[PDB]
């Protein structure tokens, strides 16, 4: 069926793990090592295509790499125009967007879209905010960027961003500060799951109800966790490891909207924290 990909992450070090998942049995497998190990980037599929886009090396990466299911090879690509570490992704219209993130301190509020057709990238409209560790999600070719840090503030703002038109506006923000958030659609809502507020790691999640422009909490995760690895598969959310203040977590949590709830479904090969995921 399709597998839950979980690329690099952070355990004492950069790594350079592929694992997959396999949700209709439990089972994990281990696929080609990143050439260069990293965390603090993202993940999206693209075509078939499993893409690592930026984060932090063993300095900030400006690299992105494409990952062939059926070939068990990794690809290096078109390299972004900046390092971006804590970097968001969407794709729209087999196009992905990478979203704010860091270059040693300067904090990026540049976007810039790259085509898989072409092997090139290029810079669209800037934020109207500065977001390092942004959770993005896509819902109805619209590109959402949710939380982060400005580099002064951690934020709880989000905006959204206009392919047709090339532009942002703010919309409602959340109920809860949130850097190193999860972030995904489900079911025509946006989901921000964890994060950092501050003083802690949290574990509340609130879910963002388009017409009503409102943030709602819902069922909160078992485990508190910033820098999450997080997906939607077959109508439920799967967060991955994270660091919860002390531990580098192996927890996946699943949430279930139909029941509300989060059940605990497996667990890392190891437990890792900065990891990238999506699912092919
Ligand atoms: C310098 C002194 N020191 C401090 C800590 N320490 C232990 C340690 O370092 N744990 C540790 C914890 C995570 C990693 S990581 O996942 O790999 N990584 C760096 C990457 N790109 O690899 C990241 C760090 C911070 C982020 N956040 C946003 C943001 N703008 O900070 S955050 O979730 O909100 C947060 C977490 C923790 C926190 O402290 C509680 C505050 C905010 C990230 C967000 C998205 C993706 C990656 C993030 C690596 C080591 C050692 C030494």
């Amino acid at each position: 069926g399709r597998l839950i990909y979980t690329a690099g992450g952070y355990f004492r070090q950069s790594l350079s793990y592929l694992e997959a998942y396999n949700p209709s049995d439990g089972t994990w497998l281990r696929l080609a090592d990143l050439q260069v190990p990293r965390s603090g980037l993202a993940g999206c599929v693209v075509g078939g295509l499993l893409y690592a886009v930026g984060g932090r090396n063993n300095t900030d990466s400006s690299a992105l790499d494409c990952y062939n299911p059926m070939t068990n090879q990794w690809s290096p690509c078109a390299p972004m125009s900046v390092p971006r570490n804590r970097i968001g992704v969407g794709v729209i219209d087999g196009h992905i967007y990478a979203v704010g993130g860091s270059h040693g301190c300067i904090h990026h509020n540049s976007v810039e879209r790259y085509e898989p057709e072409r092997d090139e990238w290029h810079l669209v409209a800037p934020m109207l905010t500065r977001r390092i560790g942004v959770g993005v999600a896509v819902l109805n070719r619209l590109l959402y960027a949710v939380g982060g840090f400005d580099g002064t503030n951690r934020l709880n703002s989000a905006e959204c961003y206009y392919p047709e038109r090339n532009e942002w506006r703010m919309i409602t923000a959340m109920n809860t500060i949130r850097s190193g958030a999860g972030v995904c659609v489900l079911h025509n809502c946006i989901y921000a799951a964890g994060g950092y507020d501050g003083q802690d790691q949290l574990n509340s999640v609130e879910r963002y109800d388009v017409e009503t422009e409102t943030w709602t909490f819902v069922a909160p995760m078992k485990h508190r966790r910033s820098a999450l690895g997080i997906t939607v598969h077959q109508g439920r959310i799967y967060v991955l490891g994270g660091y919860d203040g002390h531990t580098f977590l192996d927890s996946v949590e699943c949430y279930d909207p139909d029941t509300d709830t989060w059940s605990e479904v497996t667990r890392m090969t190891s437990g890792r924290s900065g990891v990238g995921v999506a699912v092919t």
